[PDB]
């Protein structure tokens, strides 16, 4: 009681992904995770016409951390149109970085990493 | 029939919650959605400055959270609840969003988006 | 005054080294610098489709490599080498670095930054 | 021993190129300087904006000068702050980097060079 339930956020970036707009692509991915007072916050990808005005769902993520109050993240799953986990990429990393420290999780392909490991500075 | 005043104090509110210890510019926006919902973004900065998202990409992100739909009015407001104009970038995403009808108020008053980008 | 067709070609040449394998929509960008001299640049996409280059960005980018000045003038080619319009996001880059009286062709004609980006 | 990365070289090219570097909103200049598969000395400078997230990284200035000179992949990397310092890349720019150098780019680092496959394991 009060691990990570990895199988409640991978099902919640599922769901988020319903509202996904990636018509560019054609690449929908969801993302959810724990915020360090238990709150689940979800994000979705958003594309533009201009490649590079794109928002990866996981800066959707951290738009809707700090609309619901703040605080830090704890735990993330992202997920692609199959349900299977994403690694964030570099961008992200540096989001997820700022707004969760070292010590955050992620899901990864490899299982479960931390920020430590997947932004080393 | 938009209720300009409702916009600006949704986007004051949302304000508080902004993440911007970097320029110290904390800025909040609310917009309404066709069918009549009120949601609001708050700009959130990086360490690294290219990383940092503006209020208006907020925004976007909870009008896809809550369902889609297309944007109808946007107020973007400054630390004293002013009128901001939103910047290039945003624009973009606010044309996509919106279309050529979308209306912003600006500090001069309230402009189209076939106005504030022109094709 | 500004030759345009120089630009119109220097940016069809520039194209050639275009790095869009994600929407294999290669665009060049050339313009001239205050004193004269003329830089371009490409579009430079990613795998995050949110970190793509524009092609006006790289040609910002050339503009400070080279020595920094003030843009004055600006064509914008796609494939085809018809005239494009800059994103949002360009123009907000383009008044920053050449102010309200930069000129820009459009497929309309010449349009100056305050007509393209109303301030 | 010849055909080595020089890492001096890399350091003195980024510290020239900051001098045009354009960082009025942070007063935190950057320069870059890398090494293509070819052997040309690339360079790069942070360009910023009024808005904060339209700012150009130094390694993103580097990479449309990489495709400006023709193209190729780019071997070793050093970014330098106002001190001449080594500097590590944000994430953004690691995620550039990876896609024009792969796993086996050099970078330089407070800690000394390690690759793209250390800094953004996949
Ligand atoms: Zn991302
Ligand atoms: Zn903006
Ligand atoms: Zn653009
Ligand atoms: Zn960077």
């Amino acid at each position: 009681m009060g691990d990570v339930n990895w199988d409640t956020l991978q099902k919640a970036a599922v769901a988020a992904r319903a509202n996904s707009y990636a018509p560019y692509s054609n690449f929908p991915v969801g993302v959810a995770g724990f915020v360090n007072d238990g709150r689940l916050i979800t994000g979705v990808n958003v594309e533009n016409a201009s490649y590079g005005l794109a928002l990866c769902a996981e800066c959707s993520m951290i738009s809707a951390l700090y609309a619901t109050g703040g605080g830090r993240l704890v735990a993330v799953y992202c997920v692609d149109g199959n349900g299977d986990s994403l690694m964030p990429c570099g961008r992200c990393r540096q989001l997820l970085y700022e707004h969760g420290g070292p010590e955050l999780k992620i899901m990864t392909p490899k299982g479960v990493q931390t920020m430590a490991q997947l932004l080393p500075q």
